[PDB]
């Protein structure tokens, strides 16, 4: 009920986003076996729980606005906003837990060394929170170690899988119409020395509903995981960046990963990787869990270039974009809230990741799961579960920047295009 300083030694690095630092449990209180603990970071970058405007916007959802702390905020967002929309099956809201400041200071220091320096430069554990999330550790197949034996699990951060169709995209940005944001964004990150080569992954393939472009995408992901692909053997990273995007999959890494699957994917040395990929493909496509996610993403109906206007209507600032639509600004406040609301939900949808956890089917289940892929090649039936993670609520103020970022993206992509 309260994690104290001595508990710190029981949690071990697992990874981090920009916002939270996630530790896997290494101790043995039934309380925490198979759980991860998600700890909010204090960005020196960004500087109660909800702003004025935000209370307005999330008004529909009172449970949100009357939240004591940010931990409890996420929880309710996930529980009341996300779940009805994504289903409770594959989403879990987390269980709050009290933490002492010492514990957090303690954990922070204990893991510093395993964190990417740039992450550290950017934020630490926000030692002023009294709360933290305990989640199930989806890199292990099911909650209470009755282990159905080993578990390979794969995290994918799909990002956005569709092209805008909006009536509100500038004349110069019409390219957003053709080229996925992911692909356009690569060029910039590359420019900002945030990645070391363009990724081969195209979300359009992943979300395309085409079994075959889906496989294509999984292969991309494998080749250039950046921050989009990770693979855990029993809770241990065996492919992908640790709390950051990683580099192209060299032969050295490739080999390590190949080696890492022995026994789980039961094929000839050097063939487990292609089987595993195929396996991953079939679980994703067959589960059709993507479509549902996509539906949420598509709640960005008008595109930042659309939504951005509503933002300013909502925060009661004159619109900086229009200078000296006849259309969007004619919207009842009520209608505008909706649009901006759904935008931020779509935001969430766009940046979450799926984890799929694998396991050799087990002819002892008290109820035979309904999800399994059957690997032709190796004649192995795997059971899988899907879950969505990192379903954060996006700060309303962020609309300003969403706009500028997106503007930046499209302009730089246009510039590099003119290079003909
Ligand atoms: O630090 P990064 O590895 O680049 O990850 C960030 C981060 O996502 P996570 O922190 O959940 O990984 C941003 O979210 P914050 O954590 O900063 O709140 C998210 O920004 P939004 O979700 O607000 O859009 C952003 O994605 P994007 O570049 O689409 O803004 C994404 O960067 P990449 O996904 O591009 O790496
Ligand atoms: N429920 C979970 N089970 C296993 N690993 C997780 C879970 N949640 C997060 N992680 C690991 O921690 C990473 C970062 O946590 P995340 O929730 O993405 O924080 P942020 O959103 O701040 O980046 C995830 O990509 C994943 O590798
Ligand atoms: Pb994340
Ligand atoms: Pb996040
Ligand atoms: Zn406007």
């Amino acid at each position: 009920m309260i994690l104290e300083e001595k508990d710190a030694s029981d949690w071990i690095y697992r990874g981090e986003g920009g916002a939270n630092l996630v530790l896997a449990y290494a101790g043995s209180s039934p309380l925490f076996v198979g759980k991860v603990i998600r700890i909010q970071k204090a960005r020196r970058n960004d500087k109660s729980v909800l702003t004025s405007d935000e209370q307005h916007l999330w008004r529909e959802n009172n449970e949100l606005i009357s939240s004591p702390n940010k931990e409890v905020l996420e929880q309710r967002y996930v529980q009341n906003v996300i779940i009805p929309l994504l289903g409770p099956k594959h989403v879990d809201a987390g269980v709050r837990v009290s933490v002492s400041k010492e514990f957090l200071e303690c954990v922070d220091k204990k893991v510093t060394k395993q964190r990417p320096l740039w992450r550290v430069n950017a934020a630490n554990v926000d030692t002023s929170h009294d709360s933290a999330l305990i989640l199930n550790d989806h890199s292990l197949f099911s909650q209470g170690i009755t282990s159905g034996g080993d578990c390979i699990s794969v995290e994918i951060k799909p990002k956005c899988g569709f092209l805008p169709t909006s009536r509100f995209i500038g004349k110069e940005n019409m390219l957003k119409t053709s080229v996925s944001r992911f692909k356009m964004h690569q060029l910039l990150k590359l420019e900002y020395i945030e990645i070391s080569e363009e990724s081969e992954y195209d979300p359009l393939d992943l979300f395309s509903g085409s079994k075959e472009r889906v496989l294509e995408a999984i292969k991309a992901l494998y080749s250039t995981p950046q921050n989009n692909f990770r693979v855990f053997l029993n809770g241990s990273l065996i492919l992908g960046g640790s709390g950051e995007s990683t580099g192209r999959t060299s032969p050295e890494i490739g080999y390590a990963f190949e080696d890492a699957l022995k026994g789980f994917i039961q094929s000839e040395d050097g063939h487990r990787t292609e089987c595993f990929l195929q396996l991953v493909s079939d679980a994703v496509y067959g589960s059709g869990v993507l479509d549902r996610l996509l539906e949420i993403q598509k709640l960005d109906k008008l595109d930042i270039e659309g939504a951005i206007h509503c933002y300013y209507d909502i925060i009661n600032q004159p619109c900086p974009i229009c200078k000296e639509e006849l259309s969007l600004h004619a919207l009842p406040l009520d209608e505008s809230l909706k649009i901006v609301k759904e935008y931020l939900i779509a935001a969430t949808a766009k940046d979450c990741s799926i984890m799929i956890s694998f396991q050799s089917r087990n002819a002892w289940d008290s109820e035979p799961s309904g999800d399994y892929v059957s690997l032709k090649p190796t004649n192995q039936t795997f059971d899988y579960k899907v879950h969505f993670i990192d379903l954060s609520l996006k700060p309303l103020k962020r609309m300003e920047s969403y706009y500028k970022l997106d503007k930046k993206i499209i302009s730089f992509y246009n510039r590099k295009q003119k290079a003909e």
